[PDB]
């Protein structure tokens, strides 16, 4: 296999789309691998663990239970949404919106979650007072997964979304319970966690979010490390490739492959 950053070119050369990686230390915030990490791109779903630190935050101060239920109606679903959809009559705690919207990518969790933090103004208000001045969020769902060619709205950078999952993980800007809390749920991820372990070599920590948008916009934000300990975080993003779905799983897997190869840095 390539050393990371020549297996992450030859990604980028054959998806033809632009790639963009961070590989972080968690413990120290240290740099390892880096390819276009202050260049944009879209979030997609992966916008959703932002979020959930945003609605933790506000549990925190006392403005919010996770144990609070949110009541809905039909019209608040904006498009599959298994979970939201199956306990319409009966309503979901704001953890399990949560739960929900980082574990299973339901999007209409996450708008009704954006509905407590003040929209997407106000998580981009949460992200400027963590000092994180790049990550932006425009727009509600589903528009926020539009990635139009070289627009700003809903979109971070490799670098930005690694430091701002530090922060959240590990900072104190969260209690302890909260830090723990939004660990679990991307532990907890079944959109792709099980897959993922299922082609992990034993004793590699996984816990993550996915994300995909239109013109090949792909998206994983990561804590990847040996011996069962989450050592790093690994973020890679996709875009404006005209790519199959499949191999762009291959590809980020592919870049996955690399570090696990090449892991002593
Ligand atoms: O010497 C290291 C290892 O080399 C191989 O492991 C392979 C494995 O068989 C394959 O399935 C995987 O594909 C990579 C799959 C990675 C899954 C996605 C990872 C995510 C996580 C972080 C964000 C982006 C990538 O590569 C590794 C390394 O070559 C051997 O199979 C294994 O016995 C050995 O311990
Ligand atoms: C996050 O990146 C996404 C969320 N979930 C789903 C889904 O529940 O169907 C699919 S992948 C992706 C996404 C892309 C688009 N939407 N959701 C709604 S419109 C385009």
């Amino acid at each position: 296999s390539p050393q990371p950053l020549e297996q992450i070119k030859l990604s980028e050369s054959q998806l033809s789309g632009r790639v963009g990686m961070i590989e972080m230390d968690l413990a120290s915030g240290r740099t390892l691998t880096a390819w276009r990490a202050d260049e944009r791109f879209p979030m997609m779903s992966t916008f959703k663990v932002v979020l959930c630190g945003a609605v933790l935050a506000r549990v925190d101060a006392g403005d919010e239970q996770l144990e609070r239920k949110i009541h809905y109606r039909q019209q608040d679903l904006v498009d599959y949404s298994p979970v939201s959809e199956k306990h319409l009559a009966d309503g979901m705690t704001v953890g399990e919106l949560c739960a929900a919207a980082i574990t299973m990518s339901d999007n209409s969790a996450a708008n009704l979650l954006l509905a407590t933090v003040g929209g997407p103004a106000g998580l981009t208000a949460f992200l400027r007072q963590i000092g994180d001045n790049v990550t932006r969020l425009d727009r509600w769902e589903t528009e926020l997964n539009e990635a139009l060619p070289g627009d700003a709205r809903d979109t971070t950078t490799p670098a930005s979304m690694a430091a701002t999952l530090r922060k959240l993980l590990t900072s104190q800007r969260l209690s302890a319970r909260s830090q723990r809390q939004l660990l679990q749920w991307m532990v907890d991820d079944r959109v792709a966690g099980p897959l993922i372990r299922s082609v992990l070599p034993a004793g590699w920590f996984i816990a993550d979010k996915t994300g995909a948008g239109e013109r090949g916009a792909r998206g994983i934000v990561a804590l990847l490390g040996p011996n069962n300990k989450a050592e790093r975080i690994v973020v890679i993003y996709l875009r404006d490739t005209p790519a199959s779905m499949a191999e762009r799983n291959q590809q980020i897997a592919g870049i996955g492959a690399a570090l696990i190869e090449h892991w002593q840095r």
